[PDB]
C-alpha cells in the first residue's frame, strides 16, 4: 500500500483526463474483528492501549482508512498551476502528486456509510461536481498539459475508483474502513425531494390501519399471536440435537443399504449387482407398460404428415394454370372428381371474390388480395366420405423405418438447382447488404451460406413454410356450406384446396401437383403416402391445429442453424466442401424429426436424458444410479417415434449404470475419458455431448389455447390441495420430527434466520437495519402514480363472472393496467403511497384475489403466467420492494445481485488455495427442489420476512400476505363449454355436483385454492427463505467439519450458492497421507448426502433430479464447470435466436434480432458461426415481410435497392470477424459513413424548414424509435380509440395538443396539479407504441400485414410524409465529425475497433491444434458501472426551463450547450421559436425525438485466449476453434537515455550536448519502418540524405509564411508584427490556410481553411500549438465571410448561426500549393522536459517542425545494466543517475546551501527531494501499526448462532472402531488424488514494470542515506512534530 506504484500505474495523454470508474468488491475472506475497547472520556477515545483525540475521532473515519496515502507536504492548487484569480486558488486537494514526467495527478478520497451503488455513485458525482471547473480552468492556460484526475470512494460493500488496483488493496481498504467506521459510530446532507418522500411514507406507515379482526375473520389462519410468539420465544436446543442425530443415523443406514456397502464386495461386484438391478427395473417397466395396450407388432402409418416433393421452382406467379388436361381425373373419383370439378370451375366462371386486405386485420390500392370461394356439388359417395372425415402403442413395435432413416437418407446432398427465382431474390439483397465489406472473408462466408441454402432439406422446408403462411392467412374466413378455396404457392407448381371451420382451431387442406414437375424426393419412408391420379398426385384432407403453425413457418431458419452449428461443432471448416461425415446425418435427421413431429412427451424424453446422463460423474463411495428416472417415463405412447426414443433411452441408461466415466489427471489438468451421445452409439468429447441434451428446445409467447395442455395446467395447479394438514397446529406453532406434506418446524426456521442475520451483520457493519429502513422508505416514497408498469396485464374477473351459463356466450377479454391508473388520476391521487389506503379496503371487502391464468406454448420452461387484478398488484408491489431490498444485501442470493452468478464459483478456487496450500480436492453437489410451488404454505414467508423488518412494517406485511390463503382462479370458457357436453373425469363430476371435491364449487366457473404460492408474484421472498436454509446448511457443515469423527479435525472450506430453485454446494479438502484422504472422502460423502433427509424440516422437498457427490464438476443454472473448463449449452439460444415479435414500427425488429445474436455470442460461438446465424436471421426477417405472400414484392425490392436506409425494411449485416460483438448502433454508425445514409441524416440536421411555407417543408416528421430515427408515418400506427375515448370521458379538452404547445413546461417537471397530469397521461397514450387492439386472431398474418401495409402506404400515397421518389427529389434542395460524435456517444471506441478490424481482409492462417484447453480470460467490452456523461436531453431542460438536471456549471454548461447548438442547425435557445424552423409539427414530437436520439450499445462478456489480453488476440483465436487468423534493441536504450537526460538534473546546453553525443555513438534503423513514435526518433537521428522530403512526406508538420504581416519596432526594443498576413502549411495531409490579422496590441486569428474534414479534432489542437508557437491570441471576434461549417472561440466549438468567433470554412480546393522552404535554417532545441526540431520562418518568429516528450514506460533496467558495463561514454551523481545502482552523497551535503557548480542548479534539489520515497517503506502511523496483530476471521459456527454447544452422532466412529466397513477396500480401484499434482479449481480470473521501476529509482539515489537516517534514529522519526543533527538530510528533505 503505497502511493508511488498506484500513481505510476495510470498513463495519461496530453490534456485533462478522468479515466473510467471501476467497481471492486469482496472476494477473499474478510479479515479483522480484533479486540475492540472503546471508552469515551475527557482525552477523547481509547482503543486496543492507544488513546486518540476527540475531535480527531470526529474525523478518524477517513484518516485511518487512508493512513498509507497522504504522506506529502500538503501542497495547494496555486503551487502547481498558473494563477487564475477565480477564487478557487485556495482549493486544497487531498493528494496532489507530480511524478518525474510532469504528469499532474490530483486525487481526493471519500467514505460513505451506504450499502449499495446509490451512495457510491452519489459520492462520485458530488466529488466530480466539487472539483470539475477549477482544474479545467487551470488546464486551459497551460502549454502541454497532461493532467489526470481520480476519485476513490469506499464502503463496507465495495470500492469505486477510476485508478486500477488489485483485489488485495481493495480488501485492505474495505476492512480498514470497517474497523474505522465501527470505532467512529461507537465514539458517538440529503436533498429536499427524498427528505419529503421519507416523511410522506413514514406518515402513511404510522397511520396505516388494517382491520386485523375482519382479517382474522375472512382468512383461515391469520393470527398475530403466531408472529409475536415466533419473534419472542427463543429456539430449543435439545430438540435440534436429537433430531439431527436421528436424521444422521437414518441417512447413514440408507446410504449403506442403498449403495451396497455390505459386507465386503469390491467395486466390480457392486457394479455388476447394480447392472442386474437396473436390467430388472427396465424389464419391469417395459412389461408393465406393454401389458395395457392394443398389442400390435406392425403399425403401417407415417410420421411426417406432408408428402416428399422437390419441384424445380419456376417463374413466380399467383394464378391457377388452366390448360391442364382431365383425361384421368375420373379414375378414382371420390377424390379425383373433386379436383376435376375444381379445375373445371376455376377454368371458366365459377370463382367468386374474397378480398383479404391488410388494412382490415389491423382493425384500422392494388395491394388487395383475391381469393375464390367454391360450391361444387359432389356425388353422394364422395360427399359422405368427406363428411365422415371432415389407443396407446406397445413398446415392441419393430420401428426400424426410423432406424434406417437416420443412417442413410438424402437430406444434406445438394439440390442441383442453386440458381433459381427465390435464391436469386434472396442473394441479391444479401449481396447488396454485404457490399459494405467486400473482402474475401465476406465472399467466402456468403458462398458457404448459399451452398447451405442449396441443400435439398431447406428446399423442401421452404414451400412447407409458404404453405403454413398461406394456411395461417386463410385461417379466419367466412365458411359457406360445401365451400372450398383453391390457391397456388407463388413459387412452386403446387395447388392447395382449403376448407375452413368455425371453431378456428384447426383446418382441412389437400395438396395437388402436376406429377410431371416432381424432380426429386427426400427418398425417405416416414412420409404420408399419397394417391395416384394418372397425371396428378393428391392428398387426403389432413388436419393441422392452429397451435402447430409457427413451428412450420420457422422451419428453414432452424434447419439452417442446426446444419451450420453441427457442421462446425464436429470440426469442419466453414469454407471447405466435404462429404457428410455419417456422424452428422444422425443429428440433422433427429432435429428434423423432432421439429416436424411437434408434441410434448416426445421431446420430453430428449430433454430428460440429461438427468440420466448426468450420472457417471459420481465418486467411488457412491454408484451411478440413473434408475431414479424411471417414473416420469411411464404413460401412453402414441407415435412410432416415442417408442424408438424410449428404447434408445433405456439402452443408454443400462449402458451407463454398468460403469462410470473414467477420471484421468495425466498432467496438472483433469479430464473424463468415456462419453457418448445419448440417443446413438457414438464417442464424442464433452462439449459435443453437453449441448446434445437441447435438441428440441424453442420459445414462444403465443398463448396457446388447446384444451389438452390447458387441462394439464389446471391439473398441475391443483395437485397438493387435498393434502392440507386439516390442523392449524404444525403450520408455525410447534416443532415436529417427521413433518407432513405441508408442515415445518418453527425452531429450525428461527435458527436459519438467526444464522443468516448473523452472516449479514458480520459482512456489513452492525446497525444496518436503520440504513435498510431508510432505503425502503425512500424507494417507496418516490413512486409516482403515473410512472407505473403501464401496458401490463390485468383481469376483469369480478363476483358477477361466478355462475357458468348465467354469464356465458360472452368473451372475457382481460385488459391492461393503464385504465386503472387513468381512473385513479381522475379521482385526484398523485403518489403511489396514496392509492393503497383505499385499494386494501376495496380488496378486504371482497374475499379472494381474483387471479386469472395464462399459458404459452414452448413444451417446457416457464409456461404458466398468473395475471392479477389491479387492486392486488397495487398491494403486492409495496411488499415485493421490501422483499427485494432485504434480499439485495445477501452474500448467497443470485437474483438481486446478478454478477455473483459468475463469482461465487470461480473465485472459490483461489479461496481454497489461500488457506489450504495448493493442491486441494473438490467435492460438489448440485441440488434442486421437487415442487417449489404448491408446497410453500404462505405463513413461513411472512415470518421470515417480518424477522428482517424494523417493526414499523409488521402489521402491513402480515395483512398483505394474509391475502394469499383464499384465491380464486378463472378458467377458459371454451373449456367449460366442451366439458359440459381420468382427472378430467373427476373435474367434470365435481362441476356437475355428483362427486364432491374440496376446491371446485358446484356450477361455478373458477377454482378455489388455499395452499401454495403463485409463481412470479412472490419472486424474492422464496429466494430469501432459500438463502436462510442454505446459510444454516453451510453453518452446520462447517460445524461438522471442525471436529472429526474421532476428535480429529479435517480442514476444508465450504461454499454455498443458490438462486430461486437451483443451488449448489462446493466443499473442498486437503489430505496429507493416503488413508486420511479415504476417511475424509467417506465423511464428506455422508455429510453431503444428509441434505436430502435434512430438507423436509424447512418445508422443502428435494427431487430426484439432483446429482450428489461429484468430484470435479458442478452445475448451477445451465453452465457446467468441468474443472478449469466451463461448458455452456449454446444450442439453446441458437434455437431461440429468431422469435416472432410484434412491435408496431420497423427498425425496431432489427434491434431484437441483434439482441438475440449478442446473447448467442455471450453463450459462446465463434464469429464464423454468428455470421451465418445472422444471415439466417436476415432470411427470416425478409420471409416475414411478404416474401412469399404478396405478389407486389418486386416493386418493394427495387425501392429498397435504391434506398439502403433501415426503417424501410433494409437489413444491415455486421462484419464477418467481430460479428455479434457490438450491437445495432455500431452497424448504424459504420453504415452512416460509407453509404447514402450519411446524406439522408445530414438533411435532417442542416435544413431550416421554412421553405417560404411551401409544400416540401418538414419532410419526414421527426420520430425516434428505440435508438434510431425515422418518419412519423410508422410510429403513429396502432389503434388507440378506446384510450382516447376514456380520456374524453375525463376532463381532457381536445385543444390539449395545442394547449401543450402554449406551455411545454409540463413535459419535463413531474406535476403540480391534476390537469397537467391528464396532459402527461395523454402524451403517454400516444408516443411509444402502446396499443389497444385485441389479439383476436393469429400473429404471422397480422405481422405480415403490419409490414406490407406501411410499406405500400409509404410507396405510393401520403399519411404527412411524401412518396419515396418525392423525398428523393426533395433531397436535391454529409456528416461532419462534430455531429457524428454528438450522435454516437461512443464513436472513439468504434474507431478503435474498426482500426483493429481493418487488417483481416484476407483469409490467412494456420490449423495449429493447441493444448487440451487454452484457459481463456474474462474480457469486458465497452461497459461502465453507472455513467459519467450528461444526456443530450438534460441540457435542453436546463437551458430552456432552468431545471438543473445536470450540474456542469455556467462555463461548462454554456460550452456544452453551444456544442449542441453547433450540432443541430435549427436548434435555438427559444422553446417556442424552435418549432417554426425545425422539422416538426407539434411540440410533442420533439420531446419524444430528443429522448432517444443518442444511444449506446450493450456490454459483452466475451472470452479470449491470454498472452493480459486484447481484442486482436480474440479476433486471432475466436474466429474458429482450432484455427488462428493472422496477417533493434538500440531504440529501447535510446529511449531510456533520452528520458533520463531530459528529465535528469542538468543544464539545457549540457542536455543538448549529452543528447547529441548519445546520437553520435548510437545507430538506428532506416525510416522505412512503421511510423508511430520511432519515426521522429529516426528522423532526428538521420538529421546528422535529404531531410526536406523526409519531413514533407511521411506525415511531418511544416509550413512557410506566404504573406508576412509587417515589421514594427516597439521603443522598448520589440519586434512586433502588425497588419494582415496569410500563413500556409501542410499538416497530416490537409494543406490548411490561416488568414491572420492584428493592428492594436497583438494579433488575432481571422479565418481557417481545410481541404478535407476526416482528421479535424487533431488539426484543431495542432493549430492551437502552432499559434502558441507564433504567439497569437484567439479571443476577439471577426466579421463572418462565408458559409462556414462551424466557428471557433478560445479553441472551442461555436455554431455558424451565432457568428461569434473565427469560422473554419472548409473548401476542398481552398488552397493547394506549398511554400518551398530552405533546408539550411533548421535547428534543434531542448526545452525543459521537451525536445524540438524547428525552423525560423521569420525574424524572431520560429516554427516547431517536430516535437518529442518522453513517456514514463521506457525507464528500462536491462538497458541500465548494460550502460553500467560501459566506460567509453565519457558522458557518464550522473553515474548513479543514468546507470541506476568516490562516494556520491558526501559532496552534495552542503552544495545546496552555497551554489558552487558548473552544472544543474535548482533541478538537482527538485530531484533529490525523493528521500521521502525510501522513507515511505517505513514510518507508518501508530494505530496503523499497532493494529497489525489481528488474526483472520475464523468462520461462522453454529455454537455461536445457537449460543450453546452441540454433540453429534458417532456412528462412523464406532463403525471404524469395530471394523464393519473396511474403508481401505471400498476406494481400492479408482485413482488416488491426494498426491496427484493438479491445478486448483476455477476457470476465470503495466503493473509489473511500472511498479518495479518506481520502487527501483529510489535506492540508486538514497542507498546510504537511508542507512544514515535509520542509524541516527528509528522510533522518533515516525513523528514529525517531535523533531519540530543531520541538518544536511533535513535540508535535502525540506526547510
Ligand atoms: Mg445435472
Ligand atoms: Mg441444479
Amino acid at each position: 500500500m503505497n502511493l508511488e506504484v498506484l500513481c505510476g500505474r495510470i498513463n495519461v495523454e496530453n490534456g485533462l483526463s478522468l479515466g473510467e470508474p471501476g467497481l471492486y468488491d469482496q472476494i477473499y475472506d474478510r479479515p479483522g474483528l480484533p479486540d475492540l475497547d472503546v471508552t469515551v472520556d475527557a482525552t477523547g477515545v481509547t482503543v486496543d492501549l492507544i488513546t486518540i483525540q476527540l475531535s480527531e475521532a470526529y474525523k478518524i473515519n477517513h484518516d485511518f482508512t487512508f493512513s498509507g496515502l497522504s504522506k506529502t507536504t500538503d501542497r495547494r492548487l496555486s503551487e502547481v498551476f498558473p494563477i487564475t484569480h477565480d477564487g478557487s486558488d485556495g482549493m486544497t486537494p487531498d493528494v496532489i502528486h507530480t511524478r518525474l514526467d510532469g504528469t499532474i495527478v490530483v486525487v481526493e478520497f471519500t467514505t460513505t456509510r451506504s450499502h449499495n451503488i446509490g451512495g457510491l455513485e452519489a459520492a462520485y458525482r458530488t466529488k466530480i461536481e466539487k472539483y470539475r471547473d477549477p482544474i479545467s480552468r487551470r488546464v486551459d492556460i497551460m502549454e502541454n498539459p497532461r493532467v489526470f484526475f481520480g476519485v476513490i470512494v469506499v464502503s463496507s460493500g465495495g470500492v469505486l475508483s477510476n485508478m486500477p488496483l488489485t483485489q488485495d488493496e481493495a480488501e485492505e481498504l474495505m476492512y480498514r474502513f470497517c474497523i474505522a467506521n465501527e470505532i467512529y459510530t461507537k465514539a458517538r446532507q440529503k436533498s429536499e425531494e427524498e427528505l419529503e418522500a421519507i416523511s410522506r411514507a413514514l406518515s402513511f406507515f404510522s397511520l396505516f390501519e388494517p382491520n386485523i379482526e375482519r382479517v382474522e375473520g375472512t382468512f383461515p389462519n391469520s393470527e398475530i399471536e403466531m408472529l409475536e410468539q415466533f419473534l419472542s420465544t427463543p429456539a430449543d436446543v435439545d430438540f435440534i440435537t436429537k433430531t439431527l442425530k436421528a436424521k444422521e443415523v437414518e441417512a447413514y443406514a440408507d446410504l449403506c443399504d442403498s449403495h451396497y456397502l455390505k459386507p465386503e464386495k469390491t467395486i466390480q461386484e457392486r457394479l455388476e449387482i447394480n447392472r442386474c438391478e437396473a436390467i430388472d427395473k427396465t424389464q419391469d417397466l417395459l412389461a408393465g407398460l406393454h401389458a395395457r395396450s392394443n398389442k400390435q407388432t406392425s403399425l403401417n402409418r407415417g410420421t411426417v404428415k406432408l408428402p416428399p416433393w422437390l419441384p424445380k421452382p419456376s417463374s413466380e406467379s399467383i394464378d391457377i394454370k388452366t390448360d391442364s388436361g382431365f383425361g384421368s381425373l375420373m379414375d378414382h373419383g371420390a377424390y379425383g372428381e373433386l379436383w376435376a370439378k375444381c379445375l373445371l370451375d376455376v377454368s371458366l366462371g365459377n370463382v367468386e371474390g374474397v378480398v383479404s386486405d391488410p388494412a382490415k386485420e389491423l382493425d384500422i390500392k392494388e395491394a388487395k388480395i383475391t381469393y375464390r370461394r367454391f360450391k361444387p356439388a359432389l356425388s353422394s359417395s364422395a360427399r359422405q366420405e368427406f363428411s365422415l372425415q371432415g389407443d396407446a402403442l406397445s413398446p415392441f413395435l419393430d420401428v426400424e423405418d426410423i432406424g434406417d432413416f437416420l443412417t442413410f437418407n438424402n437430406l444434406l446432398a445438394d439440390s442441383r438447382y442453386g440458381d433459381e427465382s427465390v435464391q436469386r431474390a434472396v442473394s441479391i439483397l444479401l449481396e447488396k447488404a454485404s457490399a459494405m465489406q467486400d473482402t474475401e472473408l465476406t465472399h467466402a462466408l456468403n458462398d458457404s451460406f448459399k451452398r447451405n441454402l442449396s441443400s435439398n432439406v431447406v428446399q423442401w422446408s421452404l414451400w412447407v413454410s409458404c404453405l403454413a403462411q398461406e394456411l395461417a392467412s386463410a385461417l379466419k374466413q367466412h365458411c359457406r356450406a360445401g365451400e372450398f378455396i383453391i390457391k397456388k404457392l407463388k413459387f412452386w407448381p403446387i395447388y392447395v384446396i382449403i376448407k375452413p371451420t368455425k371453431s378456428s382451431s384447426h383446418i382441412f387442406y389437400s395438396l395437388g401437383i402436376r406429377k410431371a414437375d416432381v424432380t426429386r424426393r427426400l427418398t425417405g419412408r416416414v412420409f404420408s403416402e399419397t394417391i395416384d391420379a394418372g397425371e396428378w398426385e393428391l392428398t387426403e384432407f389432413k388436419s393441422l391445429k392452429t397451435c402447430k403453425l409457427t413451428n412450420l413457418v420457422n422451419l428453414p431458419c432452424t434447419m439452417l442453424n442446426s446444419i451450420a452449428f453441427w457442421r462446425e461443432k464436429l470440426g469442419v471448416a466453414p469454407w471447405l466442401v466435404r462429404k457428410p461425415c455419417s456422424e452428422l446425418r444422425e443429428q440433422v435427421g433427429l432435429t428434423f424429426l423432432i421439429s416436424l413431429e411437434d408434441k410434448s412427451k416426445t421431446e420430453e424424453i430428449i430433454t430428460l436424458t440429461r438427468y440420466t446422463q448426468m450420472e457417471g460423474f459420481v465418486s467411488p463411495p457412491m454408484l451411478p444410479k440413473p434408475q431414479k428416472m424411471l417414473g416420469k417415463l411411464d404413460g401412453p405412447l402414441r407415435t412410432k417415434l416415442q417408442v424408438y426414443l424410449l428404447r434408445k433411452h433405456l439402452d443408454c441408461m443400462v449402458r451407463i449404470a454398468s460403469q462410470p466415466f473414467s477420471l484421468i489427471p495425466r498432467e496438472g489438468r483433469v479430464e473424463w475419458g468415456g462419453t457418448f451421445h445419448a440417443i446413438s452409439g457414438r464417442s464424442t468429447n464433452l462439449e459435443n455431448m453437453v449441448n446434445s441434451w437441447y435438441i428440441g428446445y424453442y420459445k414462444n409467447k403465443e398463448e396457446s389455447t388447446e384444451l389438452n395442455a390447458l387441462g394439464e395446467m389446471y391439473k398441475k395447479i391443483v395437485e397438493m390441495e387435498e393434502d392440507k394438514p386439516s390442523s392449524p397446529e404444525f403450520l408455525g406453532w410447534g416443532d415436529t420430527d417427521s413433518p407432513k406434506k405441508h408442515e415445518f418446524s418453527r425452531s429450525f426456521l428461527r435458527a436459519a434466520c438467526s444464522s443468516l442475520e448473523r452472516e449479514i451483520a458480520q459482512r456489513h457493519g452492525r446497525q444496518w437495519k436503520q440504513n435498510l429502513e431508510e432505503r425502503v422508505l425512500r424507494e417507496i416514497g418516490t413512486k409516482n402514480i403515473l410512472d407505473l408498469a403501464s401496458m401490463k396485464a390485468t383481469s376483469n374477473f369480478s363476483k358477477d363472472w361466478e355462475l357458468y351459463s348465467e354469464v356465458q356466450t360472452k368473451e372475457y377479454h382481460r385488459s391492461k393496467l393503464l385504465e386503472k391508473m387513468a381512473t385513479l388520476i381522475e379521482k385526484g391521487v398523485m403518489w403511489y403511497i396514496d392509492a393503497v389506503g383505499q385499494a386494501w379496503k376495496a380488496v378486504l371487502d371482497d374475499g379472494c384475489m381474483r387471479i386469472c391464468l395464462f399459458k404459452k406454448n414452448q413444451h417446457g420452461g416457464l409456461r404458466e403466467i398468473y395475471v392479477m387484478d389491479a387492486n392486488a398488484r397495487l398491494v403486492q408491489f409495496g411488499v415485493e420492494t421490501m422483499a427485494r431490498c432485504v434480499c439485495e444485501l445477501s452474500p448467497h442470493e443470485t437474483v438481486a445481485n446478478p454478477r455473483l452468478k459468475n463469482s461465487i464459483i470461480e473465485n472459490h478456487g483461489l479461496k481454497s488455495a489461500r488457506s489450504l496450500g495448493p493442491g486441494s480436492i473438490n467435492i460438489n453437489s448440485s441440488n434442486d427442489a421437487k415442487k417449489w410451488n404448491q408446497g410453500h404454505y404462505t405463513t413461513k414467508l411472512a415470518l421470515v420476512l417480518c424477522w428482517f423488518m424494523p417493526a414499523k412494517f409488521h402489521r402491513f406485511i402480515w395483512a398483505a400476505i394474509s391475502m394469499f390463503r383464499r384465491k380464486k382462479m378463472m378458467v377458459d370458457l371454451r373449456f367449460l363449454a366442451h366439458l359440459s357436453s381420468p382427472f378430467r373425469e373427476a373435474m367434470t363430476d365435481a362441476f356437475h355436483g355428483n362427486r364432491e371435491v374440496s376446491w371446485m364449487d358446484k356450477g361455478r366457473t373458477y377454482i378455489k385454492t388455499e395452499t401454495g404460492m403463485m409463481q412470479g408474484i412472490l419472486h424474492f421472498t422464496s429466494s430469501l427463505l432459500h438463502s436462510c436454509v442454505q446459510s444454516f446448511y453451510k453453518s452446520y457443515f462447517v460445524s461438522k467439519l471442525k471436529e472429526g469423527y474421532m476428535g480429529e479435525s479435517i480442514s476444508g472450506v465450504v461454499d454455498v450458492i443458490e438462486g430461486s430453485d437451483d443451488s449448489a454446494i462446493m466443499i473442498s479438502i486437503r489430505p496429507k497421507s493416503d488413508m486420511d484422504e479415504v476417511r475424509s472422502r467417506f465423511f464428506v460423502a455422508n455429510l453431503l448426502h444428509s441434505v436430502k433427509f435434512l430438507n423436509p424440516l424447512f418445508g422443502i422437498y428435494s427431487s430426484e433430479k439432483s446429482t450428489v457427490n461429484t468430484v470435479y464438476c458442478v452445475e448451477y443454472n445451465s453452465e457446467f464447470h468441468f474443472h478449469r473448463h466451463l461448458v455452456r449449452p449454446t444450442l439453446r439460444w441458437i434455437a431461440a435466436s429468431h422469435q416472432i415479435s410484434e412491435t408496431e414500427a420497423l427498425a425496431s425488429r432489427q434491434e431484437d434480432y441483434s439482441n438475440l445474436l449478442t446473447q448467442c455470442l455471450e453463450g459462446g460461438a465463434s464469429f464464423s458461426l454468428t455470421y451465418l446465424i445472422q444471415c439466417a436471421q436476415l432470411l427470416h426477417h425478409y420471409m416475414l415481410l411478404g416474401l412469399c405472400l404478396h405478389p407486389l414484392f418486386g416493386t418493394f425490392m427495387g425501392m429498397l435497392i435504391s434506398d439502403p436506409d433501415p426503417a424501410l425494411g433494409f437489413f444491415l449485416m455486421d462484419n464477418p470477424a467481430f460479428a455479434g460483438g457490438a450491437g445495432f448502433r455500431f452497424n448504424l454508425w459504420r453504415a452512416c459513413k460509407t453509404t447514402d445514409l450519411g446524406r439522408k441524416y445530414a438533411y435532417y440536421f442542416n435544413e431550416i424548414q421554412g421553405k417560404t411555407k411551401g409544400d416540401e417543408d418538414y419532410r419526414a416528421l421527426d420520430a425516434t424509435s428505440g435508438g434510431t430515427l425515422s418518419h412519423s408515418v410508422m410510429v403513429y400506427w396502432g389503434d388507440r380509440k378506446k384510450y382516447q375515448a376514456l380520456l374524453n370521458r375525463m376532463g381532457l379538452p381536445e385543444d390539449w395538443v395545442e394547449q401543450i404547445d402554449e406551455n411545454p413546461g409540463v413535459l419535463y417537471r413531474r406535476a403540480a396539479n391534476k390537469k397537467e397530469l391528464l396532459l402527461k397521461l395523454a402524451e403517454k397514450v400516444h408516443s411509444p407504441g402502446v396499443t389497444s387492439s385485441l389479439s383476436k386472431g393469429h400473429v404471422v398474418p397480422r405481422v405480415v400485414a403490419a409490414g406490407v401495409y406501411l410499406l405500400s402506404r409509404h410507396c405510393f400515397r401520403f399519411s404527412s410524409t411524401q412518396k419515396a421518389s418525392l423525398i428523393k427529389l426533395l433531397m436535391m434542395s454529409s456528416l461532419n465529425p462534430n455531429q457524428e460524435r454528438m450522435l454516437f456517444p461512443q464513436a472513439q471506441e468504434y474507431d478503435r475497433v474498426c482500426t483493429l478490424l481493418e487488417e483481416v481482409e484476407h483469409l490467412t492462417g494456420k490449423f495449429v491444434v493447441r493444448e487440451r484447453n487454452i484457459v481463456r480470460s474474462r474480457i469486458d467490452l465497452f461497459q461502465e458501472p453507472v455513467d459519467l456523461r450528461c444526456k443530450a436531453e438534460d441540457l435542453v431542460s436546463e437551458v430552456w426551463f432552468g431545471l438543473k438536471r445536470t450540474k456542469l456549471g455556467p462555463r461548462l454548461l454554456k460550452e456544452e450547450w453551444d456544442k449542441l447548438r453547433a450540432s443541430f442547425a435549427w436548434l435555438s435557445t427559444d422553446p417556442s421559436e424552435t418549432l417554426r424552423d425545425g422539422p416538426f409539427l407539434s411540440h410533442v414530437q420533439f420531446r419524444n425525438f430528443i429522448a432517444h436520439v443518442d444511444a449506446k450499445s450493450r456490454s459483452v462478456r466475451l472470452l479470449g485466449a491470454p498472452v493480459v489480453t486484447t481484442i486482436s488476440q480474440v479476433v486471432r483465436m475466436n474466429f474458429f476453434p482450432g484455427f488462428s487468423l493472422e496477417a533493434l534493441e538500440s531504440i529501447s536504450i535510446l529511449k531510456h537515455v533520452l528520458f533520463m537526460v531530459l528529465n535528469g538534473p542538468y543544464t539545457e546546453e549540457y542536455k543538448l550536448e549529452m543528447i547529441i553525443e548519445a546520437f553520435s555513438t548510437l545507430v538506428i534503423p532506416q525510416p522505412s519502418e512503421v511510423i508511430r513514435k520511432s519515426r521522429t526518433m529516426t528522423l532526428c537521428l538521420l538529421s546528422n540524405s535529404i531531410l526536406d522530403q523526409i519531413e514533407r512526406a511521411q506525415s511531418g508538420t511544416l509550413g512557410g509564411f506566404s504573406k508576412p504581416q509587417k515589421t514594427f519596432i516597439r521603443p522598448g526594443g520589440g519586434v512586433g508584427y502588425k497588419g494582415k498576413g496569410v500563413w500556409t502549411g501542410v499538416m497530416e495531409d490537409t494543406h490548411v490556410q490561416i488568414l491572420i490579422d492584428g493592428d492594436g496590441t497583438s494579433n488575432w486569428l481571422e479565418e481557417i481553411r481545410l481541404s478535407s474534414d476526416a482528421r479535424l479534432y487533431d488539426v484543431i489542437e495542432s493549430i492551437r500549438r502552432l499559434c502558441d508557437d507564433l504567439g497569437i491570441n484567439n479571443r476577439v471576434a471577426s466579421a463572418y465571410r462565408g458559409h462556414c461549417m462551424v466557428r471557433l472561440s478560445g479553441f472551442k466549438i461555436k455554431p455558424a448561426s451565432r457568428t461569434d468567433g473565427c469560422p473554419v470554412r472548409i473548401m476542398e480546393r481552398g488552397f493547394r500549393i506549398r511554400e518551398l522552404q530552405n533546408p539550411d535554417e533548421v535547428k534543434m532545441r531542448v526545452r525543459g522536459d521537451i525536445l524540438n526540431l524547428s525552423v525560423t520562418i521569420q525574424e524572431g518568429r520560429v516554427m516547431n517542425i517536430l516535437s518529442y516528450r518522453p513517456r514514463d514506460t521506457d525507464i528500462s533496467e536491462s538497458a541500465a545494466a548494460y550502460l553500467w558495463s560501459n566506460r567509453d561514454l565519457f558522458s557518464f551523481p550522473s553515474c548513479s543517475w543514468i546507470c541506476l545502482k568516490a562516494s556520491v552523497l558526501l559532496a552534495n551535503d552542503r552544495k545546496t546551501q552555497g551554489i558552487d557548480n558548473r552544472a544543474m542548479g535548482n533541478i538537482f534539489r527538485d530531484c533529490l527531494e525523493g528521500s521521502l520515497r525510501k522513507q515511505g517503506l517505513m514510518r507508518s502511523k501508530l494505530t496503523e501499526m499497532v493494529e497489525k496483530n489481528v488474526v483472520p476471521l475464523t468462520t461462522q459456527e453454529l455454537v455461536d448462532i445457537l449460543e450453546e454447544d452441540i454433540d453429534f452422532s458417532d456412528v462412523i466412529a464406532v463403525e471404524l472402531s469395530e471394523g464393519s466397513l473396511d474403508i481401505e477396500s471400498i476406494f481400492d480401484g479408482a485413482p488416488i488424488l491426494w498426491s496427484a499434482e493438479v491445478e486448483e479449481f476455477g476457470e476465470g480470473v503495466t503493473l509489473m514494470d511500472q511498479a518495479a521501476i518506481t520502487m527501483c529509482a529510489i535506492m540508486g539515489k538514497e542507498g546510504c542515506r537511508g542507512l544514515l537516517t535509520e542509524k541516527r534514529c528509528m522510533a522518533a522519526i515516525r513523528e514529525q512534530v517531535r523533531p519540530f543533527e543531520d541538518s544536511i538530510s533535513w535540508v535535502s528533505d525540506q526547510f
